[PDB]
């Protein structure tokens, strides 16, 4: 029976521990949770995971394990300060055991100087640290470099876990990691990640935010007499409509009728009729504030679901919002003949 | 004179509060720059809750004499904001004071601004700073030209004083101490600027002290019941070490006006127990190292921490040797006669 260590510390990203744990248990492998100490209740950053350790990285013997899983969140910041944990992972790597790290997990690999020349991925926030540690950083769902398996975020957990399981001799009933059409979210769902309901709820949050911003932009464009600012707003309207199509397409695939539901609700009709005046510079401040709201909200959605497709949609929207923020702030600077006022968001998060 | 203080979610509360209060008390215009308006930025400890005055998107680095980058988990989010990264790069290029504490240097790594710079930061990111080309120093305050860095909340009074000095501020109705002053009561400045109170610091000291007394009493019982000469010798040495720790804690408690003495307070198995006690100590004392804005209490906790980690390694090497010496299969035994 294969023995696998899952490392834990406080504030671990819950699903990054939960999914691999359930995937490994469902496959019939012995999972040993290795913490810094016994009798400490380790809590996930989102408060869903709560567990004590089975053992500690101080007494754990690397040779007994077939694989070591390093989850993310803020746990690696604490794990890397434990010299026993660093030692344990270095010994596992040295002995040819599978070392699998997701999200911030590679910080433990950085601490052990285990990334020199390695092709790997990890959460975008630590990408420069990985590169500085000598890694060929790739923006990929999965990177396997010999015995090192890495992934980026909760959206990749299904593929991450599948890659671990297959290399442990369990590929069943499971798609190939190179399968271009696998419904990865369903695997993550079976292993304790996002439900279909969870994913639809997230897509709906993004969609509602885009519908709102579309109505606001159409209101701003007709109030903007200036031909150039009007041009930027019209280009942003096209972008919103594009995002709305993607979200509706994916929602439709997941069994929803988003267009019908939206027609029935009519939640954003009062955005156009609400009076606000037509000051040219004020519309730009409003639009800039609205885009910053989106960057915050959509940014948060990028790390919340164990579906790589929903995750990819949110990242595309985020990328477009950041690009348009730079375009609005440029336009805003040029029009204002004074110290520019901060962005003025018209709705809450 | 205008100063920017960057903020994001889960900032280490005091690392924002102390510099903010010090700069405001000194008469500087402080502008809190977040990622967006109408977002209540909440501190890691739940004490700080503030909205931004502006964002890094529209802010212009040339308008500021200094930029302060607090830590906690906020830099993990700030480094993903390209406007924030850019703003800091510009402030750096222009020779404005750039002051980062704890995880704050992560923003400097993101802007590739540490190559050949002497700097510090929280020990957790020390390897990341070194890989970014910093000459990492484990010191309270490291200054390299216009770059000011510090490590943790215990360093906030010196960090803030260094910033103020370089902005030409030396005190209100009393001279602030020199950053090189070996005797300065830095915790009192931190306290005045919204950091740890005397009561807070005394509580932290009492937490370490209670834990050390417990592990000392455990070690005394283990050493009595240990027949292994090499293990027994390790435990007696750890006893000496714990007594020295207790002396440091009590002597410092006494300096802060407390009077500690007035208040009331098989073989492989003992090694296993000592190891469990030391792991508890490492977790509890390790936590204290980042909790207070007194560099002296902080220094004591770190010294205890270092010693605990050192003894954990000695205990485990001995545990490994004893486990390897254990004959398998074990010889059978009976009762008496």
């Amino acid at each position: 029976k294969k023995k696998v260590a899952i490392l834990i510390e406080q504030a671990v990203e819950d699903t990054e521990f939960i999914i691999p744990c359930n995937g490994l248990k469902q496959a019939g492998f012995e999972v040993v949770v290795l913490g810094s100490r016994m009798n400490e209740k380790y809590k996930g950053k989102r408060g869903r995971l709560s567990t004590q350790a089975d053992g500690t990285t101080t007494e754990a013997i690397a040779s007994e394990f077939d694989a070591v899983v390093i989850p993310g969140g803020m746990a690696p910041d604490k794990m890397r300060r434990n010299p026993n944990t660093v030692r344990f992972v270095q010994e596992a790597m040295e002995q040819g055991k599978l070392v699998a790290a997701v999200c911030h997990g590679p910080q433990v690999l950085i601490e052990g100087d285990l990334l020199r020349g390695k092709q790997a991925t990890g959460f975008i926030a630590i990408s420069k640290d990985m590169m500085n540690a000598g890694a060929d950083y790739l923006d990929e769902a999965l990177v396997v470099d010999g015995n090192l398996i890495t992934s980026r975020e909760p959206g990749d957990l299904a593929i991450f876990t599948t890659a671990i399981l297959s290399r442990l001799g369990y590929g069943g009933a499971l798609p190939d990691e190179k399968d271009r059409n696998a419904e990865w979210w369903k695997l993550a769902d079976a292993w304790g990640g996002s439900t279909k309901g969870d994913i639809v709820r997230g897509l709906n949050t993004a969609l509602g935010g885009e519908r709102y911003s579309l109505e606001a932009l159409e209101k701003y464009t007709e109030k903007e007499s200036d031909v150039e600012a009007k041009a930027l707003f019209q280009e942003m309207i096209t972008n919103k409509q594009r995002h709305i199509e993607y979200l509706e397409t994916y929602l439709t695939r997941l069994g929803e009728k988003p267009s019908l539901s939206a027609n029935i609700a009519n939640q954003y009709a009062k955005v156009k009729t609400a009076l606000t005046g037509s000051d040219d510079i004020y519309q730009i401040r409003s639009a800039l504030g609205d885009i910053q709201t989106g960057i915050g909200d959509i940014g948060n959605l990028c790390a919340m679901y164990t579906d790589p497709i929903a995750t990819a949609i949110f990242k595309e929207i985020y990328k477009d919002l950041v690009k348009y923020e730079q375009r609005l702030v440029s336009l805003y600077r040029t029009r204002t003949n004074a110290t520019v006022q901060p962005p003025k968001p018209t709705t809450g998060a």
